[PDB]
């Protein structure tokens, strides 16, 4: 069968702690001695329309922040801050540390998030880093500080911290590293993104699934070029498929015996007539959050 | 609203692999007792046709390699119950959660721990179909994995899977080894029933598209739960039952419209179609969102 899939969470959920600062308590990510979280938490109502962080965070003391894991608070030895993130020593290590690393992804490549609210972890779920560098999450008032996470084999690779949800019901956020995917800033306004598109190569990859779960109705006899397909693709707001993207494909492609061009031909009809009321594994849309990467390890 | 799991840690620590002779699965530690399915004890050829108690009968606890990890758990005792096997352990599991066994009814949802070999690969969220069976992902050696709820901090297990049928969909067990459905673990062809719509879910799915302020299908009518019920099974929609009245209730109290109204607007959408508009950006109505999976990602 063909499901969205996230990685499994425990490793992470054995890091998540709650992190206080006056009237505002959101969660903070406990690796080894060091406690991450959104810089945001020092800022009160006045200071979040306009924050001068470096001058928010030169007036506060370790013990402005409260740290707790689970009963136990943790004491904070020292405070400093990574562009968007504030990061707090503490005086012990977490003993449930995984094997990680801090990663950058690109638009387009998928991760599991940790949804987390005062600290305890609530629900996980997969998220791709849409085009535009927002992402669709499920978040609400608390949330921030949730992380989004890969899995490679013991490691935990980190790539996303949630800061804010924008007016259209998206979502903006940092790398661990505390730089924003986007032209987002961590401050109390209205902000819209640029204009999304369809990750294509996902798409791609998600009719494949359909096809390997023997769903083929939209299928056809025709091919196309790879300039002509992406011409198409632009005209309907869908990413140009690169070759290194078709590379990618192959495996799905030999496993079906479907080329990828041929693959590409469907979907220019399907972009250009529609579904006709069918639906794809399920869908009445053409899904755009599974990597080439995730439908293998699956099928 | 996304298909959103618990976070899996409390399960994964006590995922654990069974192997008879070559035949391996996972099983679930708990305490001092291993459960998993009772066909890790049938040769590939014994599956055609097993005589389980006999099966059994002719094996001892030495013949259980119970490993977490690659550490082995010495096996002192053994049982079966219904459809699963039970092994005691001469370890009691450290990572044990507070947890119960339930058997849940069509239509109400958990999560799925997707498991290899002991090892969870991956989280998602099912819905038990009114057949009795599951839309999963699984794949050879998943047998074993577990379905679950967690509320505050306790897990309930409702489901271990042991089998696929020719539609592609999956069959399994409560954790007392009793099927869900009319299914046998015998590898002779079985058959899911026609499927339905599950219309509790439907039913909080238009709850959840009124909170978030779409409501042009509410009606000035209502409608008796019987004349509703003989209606909905015409478009092969699931009767209610009181139960499903009942977790309604907190929905229906949230917005203000009485679950029988609501019951009569979707009738309407029921014999007049959609005309062409949608409902939380959608044509389809979604039947896998529970009335507390609503609330969970709403409030
Ligand atoms: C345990 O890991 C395994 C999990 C299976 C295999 C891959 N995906 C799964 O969900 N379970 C079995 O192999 C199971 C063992 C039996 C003792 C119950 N047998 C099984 O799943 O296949 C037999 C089924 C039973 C109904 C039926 O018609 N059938 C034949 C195939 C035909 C092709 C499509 C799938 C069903």
């Amino acid at each position: 069968g063909f499901r969205k899939m996230a990685f499994p969470s425990g490793k992470v959920e054995g890091c998540m702690v709650q992190v206080t600062c006056g009237t505002t308590t959101l969660n903070g990510l406990w690796l080894d001695d060091v406690v991450y979280c959104p810089r945001h938490v020092i800022c009160t109502s006045e200071d979040m329309l306009n924050p001068n962080y470096e001058d928010l965070l030169i007036r506060k003391s370790n013990h402005n922040f409260l740290v707790q894991a689970g009963n136990v608070q943790l004491r904070v030895i020292g405070h400093s801050m990574q562009n968007c993130v504030l990061k707090l020593k503490v005086d012990t290590a977490n003993p449930k540390t995984p094997k990680y690393k801090f990663v950058r992804i690109q638009p387009g490549q998928t991760f599991s998030v940790l949804a987390c609210y005062n600290g305890s972890p609530s629900g996980v779920y997969q998220c791709a880093m849409r085009p535009n560098f927002t992402i669709k999450g499920s978040f609400l008032n608390g949330s921030c500080g949730s992380v989004g996470f890969n899995i490679d084999y013991d490691c935990v690779s980190f790539c996303y911290m949630h800061h804010m949800e924008l007016p259209t019901g998206v979502h903006a956020g940092t790398d661990l590293e505390g730089n924003f995917y986007g032209p987002f800033v961590d401050r109390q306004t209205a902000q819209a993104a640029g204009t999304d598109t369809t990750i294509t190569v996902n798409v791609l990859a998600w009719l494949y699934a359909a096809v390997i779960n023997g769903d083929r109705w939209f299928l056809n006899r025709f091919t196309t070029t790879l300039n002509d397909f992406n011409l198409v693709a632009m005209k309907y707001n869908y990413e140009p498929l690169t070759q290194d993207h078709v590379d990618i494909l192959g495996p799905l492609s030999a496993q079906t015996g479907i080329a990828v061009l041929d693959m590409c031909a469907s979907l220019k009809e399907l972009l250009q007539n529609g579904m006709n009321g069918r639906t794809i594994l399920g869908s009445a849309l053409l899904e755009d959050e599974f990597t080439p990467f995730d439908v293998v390890r699956q099928c």
